[PDB]
């Protein structure tokens, strides 16, 4: 089904956010 | 319907933030 | 009915913040 | 039901993330 | 089934993302 792929793009997505966010949290501490 | 349509717009605002968010990891390298 | 609303607002909340980012971003540059 | 559930969660985690965000551009300006 | 499990996915994603923003929001008021 549509729906189902459509969120596991979503879900895919929101972990390379998490982890970008990561790296911006380390980078800001140095 | 409107349920999918939605869920493909918040995947193209998902990867927009992803790519916001490189974005702001590079700057804070220079 | 109440799934697609609950979806348009999740929707509507990440158009903010992609917004804000966006602006981050901008303020950083 | 357990969708509509999850449903509300992540429309409220996301409420949080757009207010955090907003601090963060509000400290950087 | 896997539309449900996906969400739940989600859900703990965007948990991470909201705290590792308020480690962030921290780190830049010093």
């Amino acid at each position: 089904g549509e729906i189902a792929q459509t969120l596991k793009e979503i879900a895919k997505t929101l972990k390379e956010i998490a982890y970008t966010l990561k790296e911006i949290a380390q980078t800001l501490k140095g």
